[PDB]
């Protein structure tokens, strides 16, 4: 290790401390926790993500996140987080476990914290170092293009990969996102995202797709399809990796097949 990190050993467990937190929407949120030392970075290779864990009604509950914050951060992890509240959805009474835990926490209070984690990791200017599986060595492949579709959460592990390369002024490679949700209130991080494109519009391309549309809408609505890959993802190649990350019913049915259709095979797809 090259620089004070505090993921030091994936197998280990680091309880760090709750500092801050923002209420950012009736049930989105951003927690921010201390490091060890305000010294320390968090050591989270861009691709990877960590999880959390702890017990909860009596079980273990282990869950991965993709902080918002970076390892240009000294002392301190951010994550963003949609609230599962119970009694809310007729199909799900209970609510999300972990993230109503976390909505519950008290400033002070600590939870354990490991990683990094993730077979794909991005080693900057167009490079990413990917792992078939967790016993193989990574396939190192360099890219011009990246599509990317996320839903729902889906979205952190893209928003890190987005932030890598724009604030590399030398990395040339255009990232192409296609953000799914089920209505507008639903689009997390709009507002970042957004000011991204601002800033860098020659390196991202911006484009949603929402379930309920308002009347007010001047983009998609359905669910990813065959035409919006076409229209908002780079075109199938050697030179395009096509990234995902949502529920595994987006992925299944929705991405998969169309992607298929649309010609990018499955060694250019990569699923978080
Ligand atoms: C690589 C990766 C990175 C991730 N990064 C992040 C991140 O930055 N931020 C983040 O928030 N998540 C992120 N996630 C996903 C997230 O960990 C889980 O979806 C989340 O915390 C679910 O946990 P839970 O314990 O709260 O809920 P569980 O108890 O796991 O899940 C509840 C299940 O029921 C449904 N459900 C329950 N209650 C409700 C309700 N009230 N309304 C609607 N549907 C409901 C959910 O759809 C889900 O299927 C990431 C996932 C991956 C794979
Ligand atoms: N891929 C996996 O194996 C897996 C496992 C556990 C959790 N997750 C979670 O899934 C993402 C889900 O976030 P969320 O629950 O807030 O999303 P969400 O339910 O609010 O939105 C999901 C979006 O995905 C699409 N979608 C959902 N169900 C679909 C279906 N049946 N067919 C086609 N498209 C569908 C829609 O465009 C929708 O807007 C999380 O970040 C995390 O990755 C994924």
């Amino acid at each position: 290790h090259h620089h004070m990190i505090t993921l030091e050993n994936p197998d280990i467990k680091y309880p760090l401390r709750l500092i801050d937190k923002e209420i950012l929407s009736h049930d989105t949120r951003r927690f921010r926790f201390a490091l060890p030392s305000p010294q320390h970075i968090l050591g989270l290779p861009i691709g990877q993500h960590i999880y959390l864990s702890t017990r909860i009604d009596g079980n273990l509950v282990i869950r991965p996140y993709t902080p918002v914050s970076s390892d240009d951060d000294k002392g301190f992890v951010d994550l963003v987080v949609k609230v599962y509240f119970k009694e809310t959805h007729p199909k799900f009474p209970a609510g999300g476990k972990m993230s109503q835990y976390l909505e519950n926490m008290n400033i002070g209070d600590t939870i354990e914290f490991r990683g990094p984690n993730g077979l794909l990791v991005y080693q900057g200017k167009g490079k990413f170092a990917i792992r078939a599986d967790k016993k193989s060595n990574p396939v190192v492949r360099t890219v011009k293009s990246v599509g990317m579709i996320a839903g729902g959460t889906g979205i952190t592990p893209m928003l890190q990969v987005i932030r890598a390369v724009l604030k590399d002024p030398n990395d040339h490679t255009v990232c192409y996102l296609l953000f799914a949700n089920q209505s507008e209130k639903d689009i997390l991080l709009r507002p970042e995202l957004e000011e991204l494109r601002n800033e860098h519009s020659s390196r991202f391309k911006l484009w949603y797709t929402v379930d309920k549309a308002p009347d007010a809408w001047d983009y998609s609505q359905g669910f990813v399809n065959e035409e919006m890959i076409r229209d908002h993802l780079p075109p199938p190649g050697e030179e395009t990796l096509i990234l995902m990350c949502g529920p595994p019913p987006m992925i299944q049915f929705a991405c998969l097949p169309n992607l298929e259709r649309v010609g990018h095979p499955k060694e250019r797809c990569f699923t978080f």
